[PDB]
């Protein structure tokens, strides 16, 4: 394992030593977006929660393609003002539902330290 616990204050910092496999390490789902919601790093323990294939959806876009069900005021609607403000650090939780399970997640949305990316850190509860 990799260890850092989800919701850590310094999380961005720890995170920003990671090659993809050692996000693979880590205890928690992690998704590394752009400003335009693209899928620039998704990690192992986020398609076990999903069964996405991380391969697969590095390039797609979250929103409008891998993950609809996030298209919402409450989810997107938070992402793109943080973007739009250049400061994101919110936790909530959601259902997942888009073609599977419907399953119930905590999900932290963070402002990444490098400039125009940010993370979306995913558990079960
Ligand atoms: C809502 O869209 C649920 C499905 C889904 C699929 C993949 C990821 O990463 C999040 C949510």
């Amino acid at each position: 394992m990799e260890h850092v616990a989800f919701g850590s204050e310094d999380i961005e910092n720890t995170l920003a030593k990671m090659d993809d496999g050692q996000l693979d390490g880590l205890a928690f789902g992690a998704i590394q977006l752009d400003g335009d919601g693209n899928i620039l790093q998704y990690n192992a323990a986020q398609g076990d929660i999903t069964g996405r294939d991380p391969k697969q959806v590095i390039g797609k876009n979250f929103f409008k393609d891998v993950a609809p069900c996030t298209d919402s005021p409450e989810f997107y609607g938070k992402f793109k003002e943080g973007v739009a403000s250049g400061n994101l650090n919110t936790m909530f939780e959601y259902t997942f539902d888009y073609q599977m399970t419907p399953t119930k997640v905590k999900v932290h949305m963070k402002k990444a330290l490098s400039g125009d990316s940010y993370w979306v850190f995913v558990k079960r509860v």
